[PDB]
């Protein structure tokens, strides 16, 4: 399904990309996109998929775009523009200056010092899962690691019932991964009729969980509404769901296929923080956009306002002008270089949660469970969107070799 070409574009600059089922995605997701990154594509390129949009395949226009919100704005920052345009969540629906504020207060619920707050409790979760899973030789990683940690931790951080996940994970993933089941809007409707209850409560009678914070909150020295505390939970329920949740896959997968890795961050633990820089270069898996606030012309090319343009942060880290031998996993390297957590004023808030995430599970499982392995006959499937995601990943081991921490 391609759209008639428009009269500003090129004829050359045109590559049919669809970002939400790439040609070679049996290779992986990663491998699928970096298909624009090819010498036969040009730095940036319109595909006529998905309602036709523009895609800029280097790092370094990408790292420009993210920082120039003058001319590429977040207000439409999804692809269909139809999701784009539904799209009001806090604060990245927003600009600066006016950002800033809310996402001050986002840092309160999210920021470092809460991280450290929830250490303890994050190593707990984790250890208590592997040691669960430990004994039985065999599991399917996503649904049965992957998804219940980092999603737990964050129900306990928001203070929601663990009987709600099935639902709002199903919700979240509709806005991500577009089943066709529903669109953007409905989707987004219906995980706001879950919130504005609850919000409601927080507000008469608040609590010390994330919501009742920012339900709460006082921005720009008046207090925040209704509305503007419903679009920013909706964003921290998003990105707490679906974010570290399909990473950890997508490394594990990896893990799992090379020995001499796991070998590694077991000799020389010192290495593991850096190991989980170049893991999320390398698996790196978000791609949204922005939208032109008017005409512009961005390296050569003439893009008129209302043009809409993903800035895959997935692809700054795979591109061999920034990184030597991209697709090469290697924990050593001198200058870990990517933009997975994003850009600009936009970066990732809740960067600092998911390292400490990503790190606690890559020593606590490697010392229960070193020697571990795809299950034979299994075939791993990726997924596209605008985070991508691993379908299913069964790992199987001889508990024999396990290690009872
Ligand atoms: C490996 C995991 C994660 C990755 C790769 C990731 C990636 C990103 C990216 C690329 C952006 C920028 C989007 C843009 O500029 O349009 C972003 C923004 C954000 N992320 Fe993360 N994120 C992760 C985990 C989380 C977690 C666990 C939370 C917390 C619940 C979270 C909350 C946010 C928020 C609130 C923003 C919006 C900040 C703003 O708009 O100013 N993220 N994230």
């Amino acid at each position: 399904n391609l759209a008639p070409l428009p009269p500003h574009v090129p004829e050359h600059l045109v590559f049919d990309f669809d970002m939400y089922n790439p040609s070679n995605l049996s290779a992986g997701v990663q491998e699928a996109w970096a298909v624009l990154q090819e010498s036969n594509v040009p730095d940036l390129v319109w595909t006529r998929c998905n309602g036709g949009h523009w895609i800029a395949t280097r790092g370094q226009l990408i790292r420009e775009a993210y920082e120039d919100y003058r001319h590429f704005s977040s207000e439409c920052p999804f692809i269909p523009r139809e999701a784009g345009e539904a799209y009001d969540f806090i604060p990245t629906s927003m600009d600066p200056p006016e950002q800033r504020q809310f996402k001050a207060l986002a840092n309160q619920v999210v920021g470092m010092p809460v991280v450290d707050k929830l250490e303890n409790r994050i190593q707990e979760l984790a250890c208590s899962l592997i040691e669960s899973l430990r004994p039985q030789g065999q599991c399917n990683f996503t649904e049965d690691y992957a998804e219940p940690f980092p999603i737990r931790i964050f129900m306990l951080l928001a203070g929601l019932p663990e009987e709600d996940i099935p639902h709002l994970k199903y919700l979240t993933d509709q806005m991500t991964r577009p089943d066709g089941s529903m669109t953007f809007a409905e989707a987004k409707e219906a995980l706001y009729d879950y919130l504005i209850p609850i919000i409601e409560q927080r507000r008469q009678k608040p609590g010390t969980d994330a919501i009742s914070i920012v339900a709460n909150g006082q921005v720009n020295g008046r207090p925040i509404t209704s509305d503007e505390a419903k679009r920013m939970c909706g964003l921290l329920l998003v990105g707490g769901l679906d974010t570290v949740v399909n990473f950890l896959s997508f490394s594990m997968e990896f893990l799992a296929k090379s020995p001499e890795h796991r070998q590694e961050l077991i000799e020389r633990p010192e290495r593991i923080p850096a190991a989980c820089e170049e893991l999320l270069r390398r698996f790196s898996l978000v791609a949204d956009g922005r939208i032109l606030t008017s005409d512009y012309e961005f390296h050569g090319v003439q893009l008129k306002k209302g043009d809409q343009i993903l800035l895959p942060q997935m692809l700054s880290g795979l591109d061999e002008r920034e990184n030597a031998c991209p697709m090469h996993v290697d924990f050593s390297r001198q200058k870990v270089s990517h933009t997975t957590f994003g850009h600009g004023s936009h970066l990732c808030l809740g960067q600092h949660l998911a390292r400490r995430e990503i790190i606690v599970t890559l020593k606590e499982w490697l010392t229960r469970i070193p020697d571990f392995s795809i299950a034979p006959g299994a075939q791993i499937q990726h997924k596209s969107g605008i985070v991508s995601g691993v379908q299913a990943l069964p790992l199987v081991w001889d508990p024999a070799t396990t290690k009872a921490v």
